[PDB]
């Protein structure tokens, strides 16, 4: 007694986001900055793997999304194939300022080909896109990579704010749509 709340699973639109690239391009701050809108200079490298949990609202519809953090450094990881193969969609990053992160794509996107399903949700971030002054990767470039993979792309900059919310919301809503 006395009164009914219907509810349904507690994995009822709960979307699993993972975040994956090079250490130092920002993947932490971007989270932080979406789930918190805080920021740090800071590069405290991340071990292992860790989640955040963001209420947003999509079409008038609250959605939970569960976004995980990983280790960019290969000494601190413990990601498994599972974490790939768990994911609704996972999200590429770089750092527009670094060739390396860049370069380095090719290969996070080979270890999404391995251990993710084929139908998993792909959004590649080029981040710090503040550091106007520093960039060595053109949009153009990273954009003509993206489209040749079938996959949106973004540059944001977790410093500023700039595409942040736009980034996360769009892996939201690809996989809303799926
Ligand atoms: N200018 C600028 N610096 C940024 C931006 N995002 C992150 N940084 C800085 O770059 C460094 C690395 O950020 P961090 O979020 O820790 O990157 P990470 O990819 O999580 N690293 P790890 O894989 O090792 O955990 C920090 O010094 C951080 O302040 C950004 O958008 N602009
Ligand atoms: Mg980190």
């Amino acid at each position: 007694h006395g009164s009914l709340v219907p509810r349904g699973s507690e994995y009822d639109y709960l979307f699993k986001l993972l975040l994956i690239g090079n250490s130092g391009v920002g993947k932490s701050c971007l989270l932080l900055r979406f789930s918190d809108d805080t920021y740090t200079n800071d590069y405290i490298s991340t071990i292992g793997v860790d989640f955040k949990i963001k209420t947003v609202e999509l079409d008038g519809k609250t959605v939970k999304l569960q976004i995980w953090d990983t280790a960019g450094q290969e000494r601190f990881r413990t990601i498994t194939s599972s974490y790939y193969r768990g994911s609704h969609g996972i999200i590429i990053v770089y750092d527009v300022t670094d060739q390396e992160s860049f370069n380095g794509v090719k290969m996070w996107l080979q270890e999404i080909d391995r251990y993710a399903t084929s139908t998993v949700l792909k959004l590649l971030v080029g981040n710090k896109c503040d550091l106007k002054d520093k960039r060595v990767v053109e949009y153009d470039v990273a954009k003509e990579f993206a489209d040749a993979n079938k996959m949106p792309f973004l540059e944001t900059s977790a410093l500023d704010s700039t595409n942040v919310e736009d980034a996360f919301l769009t892996m939201a809503r690809q996989i809303k749509e799926s």
